[PDB]
């Protein structure tokens, strides 16, 4: 049976200083779960694995730590804060307040000045999920509102939910579509 | 008439580093507010105000730029984030995912392990709004937190309303309560 199996960048350099977006590198344990990455795919014993990043420095270095080829998509890139890229939430509330208060009205059609909305990254990500479902096994190494929006295609979730599910890191959710609809198994990588 | 003046401690420097709680001191422009803050209040013409603090050092720091005397009131210390005071939203997403979910769904009623929920905030600050009610020209330097619980008091904000008020850094919130209401002026002092 083919299984999908969605995850994220190991730990950059800005999550660790609680910040979003940016093109950063990855942290030391960011790097020790690339490692734990490959053992654990290699403990899969999985046929004929394709793996797909984004055009992020952090995906690729991940992926790199798997010793087989991968590709990359640009569609797979995280989703654009816009103007409120690299900041904390607390600079957002100080520095657009009202920006900030309209998110949470609507995260899913919300756009950060000049960013995208999680409707615009649904839209660049269709052909990512045409190709995803005429594939058998694939380990898609991505963001994680790219990853809510892959994941909401598969688990069926609203566009209400889409913005809030669980994608945290140095975790793989092995999603295996059935008939009934889809199995979930997660995998938590203590690193 | 008189007035109550609520704003949060300078930019302290957890604050900078995107960390919850704790008990850390100012970060360099976190001080300059400190001074800007007692130019504003200067230039407010006032005779005789009383300011309160939390016992955190970043409130205290904040009020030793004022140069008038203040009190400490414990009920104004931040809420306990338990287990998860001094982490990220990364870290907590990762480390405590189910914790994290549960927070989402009841914002207002939710206790993090060891920790309190804005709930219990609200009946720890009871004696501290009975006295902002009985008394003239107040500065409050507080927290996010707390400074939710008291602004929802004096504007009339139900519950569900609380947990998501703005209550950005460096941003004065001028509160003249009358009759029925109470006034409201938002300054932001650039730093
Ligand atoms: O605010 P949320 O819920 O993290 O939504 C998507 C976010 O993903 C991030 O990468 C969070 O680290 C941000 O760049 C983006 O705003
Ligand atoms: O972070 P929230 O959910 O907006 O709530 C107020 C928060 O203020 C903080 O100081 C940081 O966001 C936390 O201790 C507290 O939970």
């Amino acid at each position: 049976m083919r299984s999908i199996y969605l995850c994220r960048h190991g730990e950059s350099e800005l999550n660790l200083r609680g910040r979003i977006g940016g093109d950063s590198g990855l942290s030391a344990r960011g790097k020790q779960y690339a490692y734990a990455l490959a053992n654990f795919i290699r403990s899969q014993g999985i046929s004929s694995l394709k793996v797909w990043t984004s055009h992020m420095k952090r995906t690729i270095q991940t992926a790199e730590a798997l010793g087989v080829p991968y590709e990359q998509w640009k569609a797979l890139n995280e989703i654009d804060a816009g103007v409120c890229e690299e900041m904390t939430y607390e600079e957002i509330q100080e520095h657009y307040p009202e920006e900030f208060a309209l998110r949470d009205q609507d995260k899913y059609r919300y756009r950060y000045p000049k960013g995208e909305s999680y409707e615009d990254l649904v839209q660049r990500l269709e052909p990512v999920i045409m190709e995803l479902e005429r594939q058998e096994n694939v380990l898609v190494i991505c963001h994680q509102a790219v990853m809510r929006c892959l994941l909401a295609y598969f688990l069926d979730k609203s566009s209400d939910e889409l913005p809030y599910l669980k994608c945290p890191l140095h975790t793989v959710l092995k999603l295996t579509p059935v008939a009934y609809g889809c199995r979930v198994e997660s995998i938590y990588l203590n690193v």
